[PDB]
């Protein structure tokens, strides 16, 4: 079983990801939290240097989908196989939300590369943690991190966009508190789980 | 103005390459000399794990064209912008010959991936260095390096169909000496030197 989490940072979505993996766990599933970019060796390298580097938006996008192909062939789909319930903290959206409508790249074109990496893999369920810009960047001012109103607003956006259009995504309310958004987080998934 | 070097190692191109600059650089161009994986300090990073790492050949294809990508935007477009003569050892029909020909990856999907890392810059002219496995073999075993004959054959075949299909490639001897090799590599670049 595949879950995917996505959403802005300030979202909830680290949080909410590890509450469900707890959750699950406790219930006898056997389970992994990977985060993307990162989760393997040569993910973390590339995490790091796109963490540290001045990059472009298309080297970027690169970066991102070769970190998700590394994760996807050594752990995913071995994972998948041992049927593991696999919760990723971010995936597909994400990357058509902040490269696509956020930076303006070519958003048929970075679900094909997704599809790429991935080799078709899809979630079960994707859980969208939709949160105002501004709630989202109160929440990262407590940690002392500070991101950009006018990107996010796009992006938040594209996220709904796509929740529209694409199948298995279901929008949960994030600018609730977290007791109340993880109860939505388990009715979403009652569908795809006993 | 864009020159591309292409062809399996073995086949003189990094030489040839080399050779090119300075005659060029003599005759009062202004030359650009980078070698693919590799001639931005991100890309020589990735070049390092393309070289180090066991690395599935999706992933391996998604780092080249991110070293690809920043090559791109950091030099080879502002140093055309200011008429520079740019020669690539490697560039995208190598991409294509190695990953779709050899490893079995979409071919169309290689070009258009290839696309987007160039944003569409084109090759004036492309020296398919054209060589047997064999000879190509007997080289690299003179530097103790050893390839894989099986793979070297498929690929060698990709690059021979990609000359009659892609325009402005040029097929070169390189089965020759360095001075048969050069001599027929300056006769098809009089078209562009003109």
């Amino acid at each position: 079983m595949l879950i995917a989490f996505e959403g802005i940072d300030g979202s909830g979505k680290t949080t909410q990801a590890k509450k469900l993996y707890e959750y699950l766990k406790q219930k006898g599933y056997f389970v992994s939290l990977y985060r993307e970019p990162g989760g393997t060796k040569v993910g973390e390298v590339l995490r790091e240097i796109l963490l540290t580097e001045e990059l472009d938006e298309r080297t970027e996008l690169l970066l991102f989908e070769a970190s998700r192909s590394k994760l996807i062939e050594e752990k995913i789909i071995p994972d998948l196989k041992r049927d593991k319930v696999v919760i990723l903290d971010r995936f597909v959206l994400s990357t058509i939300a902040y490269q696509g409508y956020g930076k303006g790249l070519d958003v048929e074109f970075i679900k094909n590369l997704n599809e790429f990496a991935t080799r078709g893999v899809k979630p079960d369920i994707t859980l969208l943690l939709d949160i105002p810009v501004d709630i989202a960047l109160r929440r990262l001012k407590e940690k002392n991190e500070f991101e950009n109103k006018e990107f996010l607003e796009k992006v938040r956006k594209g996220f709904l966009e796509l929740a529209k259009e694409e199948e298995n995504v279901v929008v949960i309310d994030a600018s609730g508190e977290e007791e109340e958004v993880f109860k939505e987080i388990l009715r979403a998934l009652s569908g795809v789980l006993r």
